[PDB]
């Protein structure tokens, strides 16, 4: 016999500045007896238990995000006699962890009709990695580690707003953003 699988949800996002709050809740049965919240930093590596000091009826409340909160999260709760099988896990991000880099359009954020256009995410300070987000964004990563990376971004539709913004990140930490650039808007005439 089974009982239902908990649902871990963040408040207010999975997407947090660094030093700002956000809380996990492990939704459980109502009658849940005890919970387990379980981090990992990167796959196939150490699972750390949240320490159970820092989870109060399931609801682990972070009132300040830091670098070692970062990373994917599961949890499951104890009733009837049984363990419940893992949430489906999430992932929280801290941003905010750098300086933003600039990201630009080259040779303009018009894009040619059919076409693709260059983009071009750069910091001061050398990166391991940067990621270009699209606005749920949708978010993908290219190696520079170095100073700036390029990404290809096409065909735009006519019709749509095509917002993006950039962050850097070092490779030991893939969960730590940089702040994200200035929003860049790109459009294709008519
Ligand atoms: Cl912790």
């Amino acid at each position: 016999g089974t009982i239902p699988k908990p649902t871990l949800w963040a408040e207010p996002d999975s997407v947090i500045t660094q030093g700002s709050p956000v809380t996990l809740s492990c939704q459980g049965s109502l009658e849940a007896q005890e919970y387990r919240l379980y981090r990992e930093k990167k796959s196939a590596s150490w699972i750390t238990r949240i320490r159970p000091e820092l989870v109060k009826n399931g609801q682990f409340h972070i009132p300040s995000i830091t670098w070692e909160h970062t990373g994917r999260y599961g949890c499951q709760y104890y009733s009837r006699a049984r363990w419940s099988e893992l949430s489906d896990p999430l992932v929280l991000v801290m941003t905010g962890a750098y300086p933003k880099p600039t990201l630009s359009a080259q040779p303009s954020p018009v894009v040619t009709s059919g076409g693709r256009v260059t983009l071009q995410c750069e910091s001061q300070v050398a990166f391991g990695g940067f990621i270009l987000c699209k606005e749920h964004p949708q978010c993908l990563n290219s190696q520079p580690g170095s100073s700036r990376a390029i990404f290809s971004v096409g065909p735009v539709s006519p019709n749509r707003r095509w917002s993006h913004r950039c962050y850097g990140y070092d490779l030991n930490s893939p969960y730590v953003w940089s702040s994200p650039s200035d929003l860049l808007e790109l459009l294709v005439p008519g």
